[PDB]
């Protein structure tokens, strides 16, 4: 028989959403109201460079599969920390907002995909509460729309997609999108060798 083995590397460019980092890192959710500061850790993978409304992430491709990219990499945010003690070890356990997205997966079809990822971010309950968990595995963050459609067969592929916040990324960024909610674009900088196989 004949098999077609697609191993794929590169990169994906995919900034969260630029007014959601500007926020994080700045006055409103890491200023003078607040004590102890958080900010943004990247780990497994991911680069960033710049800060605010600036910042950008690269999340490294782990491979392919039929309909799916799969990415690596985690990126955590922090900030309104409700603890105002004097013992620092008490702060890691005190922000109010504290989201973390990891693995992303992007799934497609032709022109259509679906931006997964692994999610633990604390409800959003009022601005004195340091909420619970929620937490998800392969959760459904954004629907997105490709330039083009998405063929792993062909050797170089650079193709950017609009995303939007589904419902259940409403509950994930503590109600303050609505479902439908534009994110950053994803940029997809993928190299597929493409083996042929008579075996
Ligand atoms: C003490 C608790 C909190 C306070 C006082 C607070 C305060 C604010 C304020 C004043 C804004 C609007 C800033 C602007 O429009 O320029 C904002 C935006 C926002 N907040 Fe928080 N917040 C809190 C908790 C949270 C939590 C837990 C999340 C969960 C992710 C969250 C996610 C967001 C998002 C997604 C935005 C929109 C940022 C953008 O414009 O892109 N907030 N917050
Ligand atoms: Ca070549
Ligand atoms: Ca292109």
């Amino acid at each position: 028989m004949k098999c077609r083995v697609v191993t794929t590397t590169g990169t994906a460019d995919w900034s969260v959403r630029e007014s959601f980092n500007n926020y994080l890192e700045g006055p409103i959710a890491n200023g003078a109201a607040y004590k102890y500061h958080g900010g943004i850790e990247v780990r497994d993978g991911v680069e960033t460079t710049g800060t605010k409304s600036a910042r950008e992430f690269t999340w490294p491709v782990l491979g392919s599969e039929e309909g799916a990219v799969k990415l690596g990499g985690g990126v955590h945010w922090t900030g309104h920390n409700h603890y105002s003690g004097d013992d620092e070890s008490q702060a890691p356990d005190n922000f109010i907002l504290d989201l973390d997205f990891s693995n992303p997966t992007v799934k497609f079809d032709g022109n259509e995909g679906t931006l997964l990822v692994d999610f633990k971010s604390r409800e959003f309950v009022d601005t004195k509460t340091v909420a619970d968990f929620l937490t998800g595995t392969q959760a459904e963050l954004a629907t997105i729309t490709f330039d083009e459609p998405i063929d792993l067969t062909q050797e170089n592929v650079t193709v950017t997609g609009q995303t939007k916040l589904t419902a259940t990324g409403v509950d994930v960024m503590g109600t303050f999108y609505p479902e439908g909610e534009a994110l950053a674009p994803i940029t997809l900088n993928l190299t597929n060798e493409v083996v042929l196989e008579h075996h």
